[PDB]
């Protein structure tokens, strides 16, 4: 099995561009990160920072998660992302996603020792 | 009991203002709309837009939600938001929140007839 860690920086790690580069960035990087294997995962988004930044997230502003633990982080700072969402022609094995390109403060739950982000939970 | 499009209305337009007026804007918000009796909602986003505006994103773009319901809609234009989160003061009944503004696309759950908002997914 993956470890929590390696699965939120397979699921939501693209330190390599600075941005989404087309409209079919998430098409190309939902399949290549195993997301689309077994079914199509609806929603999911992708940070453009460096692993050290968002890692980082972890020791910023300590917020409540969606679900009212306590282990989430806000970012201090606002960062690059996208968010791929399933699309009305997506069925499976044929997933088809839509690319929003942004730039917001992540929020992340953390765990562990060391303590690193293990879910995604919302941009704002 | 309220309606699913009237709880909608409570927990997420705020069309009196043009964006958070203050720090401390969710913290009065969080409890005028009721969102503090009982427990502290842990998460919650105000839309300040009009109405007309937000039940409009109904026929805008649909895509997944988050729980991979075919019933959600990303709003073309990007509106104004806050969002509302607990910090690590909180505690009911005294209930705390972080108040951040944003500009940002907003995806709602829609349902009924006439199909309205009943659910707000996430912000982009």
């Amino acid at each position: 099995k993956e470890t929590a860690a390696a699965k939120f920086e397979r699921q939501h790690m693209d330190s390599s561009t600075s941005a989404a580069s087309s409209s079919n960035y998430c098409n190309q990087m939902m399949k290549s990160r195993n997301l689309t294997k077994d079914r199509c995962k609806p929603v999911n988004t992708f940070v453009h920072e460096s692993l050290a930044d968002v890692q980082a997230v972890c020791s910023q502003k300590n917020v409540a998660c969606k679900n009212g633990q306590t282990n989430c982080y806000q970012s201090y700072s606002t960062m690059s992302i996208t968010d791929c969402r399933e699309t009305g022609s997506s069925k499976y094995p044929n997933c088809a996603y839509k690319t929003t390109q942004a730039n917001k403060h992540i929020i992340v739950a953390c765990e562990g020792n060391p303590y690193v982000p293990v879910h995604f939970d919302a941009s704002v």
